């Protein structure tokens, strides 16, 4: 019934998922766990299926990868999910830094970490607001485009989400690649993948995988489109989480007035970061 | 209802894998195909079993790795079970080379290929004729030996087999292995299987394989030791398909007069072979 968001240290989080923090410090994370982390709508399925595939040698993927802080009024908790699972360990999460399980840290656990140009990002996000009922109703563009651009949204700033976790692999083991890479060159993206999780492949099997990882596949295959999921819950008719996958693709959405006041507040704070991202391809 | 053997080129054989032969030469292999070739109850189950851990990332083991000749009066057939069979195939094999399918030679299959000293094979292969009731009745291991020595025996002589496919590795893909380098140290024949079939797992998790597949993980996962087929079929109660796995056992079996024409025997057959197989270990 979008319910409004909860802060927690300073950071908004859908109702449930904040409440299901309290559970969440039992979690011990394991030395073999692989975490997927991102910033929401940056390419988190895309490279959960991947890296499921990997795991494989080659049910939906909400089931197959946990999502930690998962919490829903008629869905088994993340944390509840992933107790019926085996070592090695893939996990899901989009937490800020200040509420990651300390655990994940103290044990190493190797993080596969994606980052999006925030101008899909917010476009993407804006239109999940819409088709997922847990989070509050968006409002029109313009004014989620304000929200987004001052972290008022699920998970906070994007910005410094980004930033941080860059951060952190200067001393933690962290593969952080970039949505756009990905969709130019797949498969130098999954090698990379591979490489880092101490996985091998013959050539045949990962060009495979990029057939099979590719938007249009995934938007058909039900168990990665997420719609066997209930309708009060995500409304794919409203808008499908599969929705276009392209980059580059903000530009039909922001008006001219709102890229150059969004370029400008960029500036302003990815000032002293050394990111780089490409809006384009 | 243990019918006698058949004869086909020169090579005694099941009664049905015989007639299973016809339907054979249709049998189209592809490139990416895996085949498992071995003497009788020389580690093909074992070989099996840790190929298709390996293939899923780390059923019963028939049906996850199509026998080739397979056919019995109340199973399906080896190339049935094969044609639900996705890519890429793990295939398993007792042929000699005069009877194999002339496409996975011209596709240049990927082999891989286990011997076991011949005492050991004879021993293990006495007790499973005898279980197994396809087979035609052994008689007494004295008359078992001598038809065993004479390649009077289910695909013929062990000599042969091992041989020419040794010969065979020097103009074809095949890893060579050996059921007492597997027993004397699992971890390094497995990094050996994988580097072969351009695959690798991070060392914990083929120390985990490593347990998984040892002779008492195997004897009681009941998918990998044949004890869910019927009891006309293999009697268990009789003699276990895991029935020891043990490395030099045959000299509890074999008599001192026995032992000492099957050594003259076997000095005259293996003479210009470079093959070396150690009975103990
Ligand atoms: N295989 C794939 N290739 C490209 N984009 C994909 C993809 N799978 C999902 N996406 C896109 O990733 C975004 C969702 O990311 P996440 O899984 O982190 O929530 C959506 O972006 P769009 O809204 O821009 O289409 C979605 O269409
Ligand atoms: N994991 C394992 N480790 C060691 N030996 C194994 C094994 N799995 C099967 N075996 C042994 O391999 C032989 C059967 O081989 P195959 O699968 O080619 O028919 C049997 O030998 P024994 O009769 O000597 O015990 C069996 O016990
Ligand atoms: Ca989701
Ligand atoms: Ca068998």
């Amino acid at each position: 019934s979008r319910p409004p968001l909860e802060y927690v240290k300073g950071v908004p989080l859908i109702k449930y998922f904040a409440e299901a923090l309290g559970p969440l410090q039992s979690f011990q994370a394991r030395p073999d766990d692989l975490l997927i982390s991102t910033y929401p709508k940056s390419g988190t399925t895309w490279v959960s299926q991947i890296l499921d595939m990997i795991y494989q040698g080659g049910a939906p993927i909400f089931m197959r990868v946990p999502f930690l802080e998962f919490k829903v009024p008629g869905i088994p908790s993340g944390m509840e999910t992933l107790k019926n699972t085996p070592a090695p360990r893939l996990l899901k999460t989009h937490l800020p830094l200040a509420l990651l399980p300390q655990t994940l840290l103290d044990q190493k656990v190797k993080v596969v970490y994606v980052a999006r140009n925030a101008k899909d990002v917010a476009v993407s996000y804006y239109h999940f607001y819409h088709m997922a009922k847990v989070y509050p109703h968006p409002g029109t563009w313009e004014s989620f485009l304000e929200k987004f651009m001052a972290g008022e949204v699920s998970y906070g700033s994007w910005y410094q989400h980004v930033q941080e976790w860059w951060e952190l692999s200067r001393t933690h083991p962290v593969l952080y690649l970039f949505y756009e890479d990905m969709k130019e060159n797949p498969k130098r993206e999954i090698q990379k993948i591979l490489e880092f999780v101490g996985r091998s492949l013959p050539e045949e099997t990962v060009d495979l995988m990029v057939e099979h990882t590719s938007f249009k596949e995934m938007k058909k295959n039900p168990m990665t489109n997420y719609t066997t999921v209930r309708r009060e819950f995500m409304d794919h008719s409203i808008s499908p989480f599969m929705r276009k996958g392209m980059a580059g693709d903000w530009k039909t959405t922001f008006t001219v007035a709102q890229n150059e006041r969004f370029d400008a507040d960029y500036a302003e704070k990815m000032a002293g970061c050394s990111l780089s991202f490409r809006s384009e391809l």
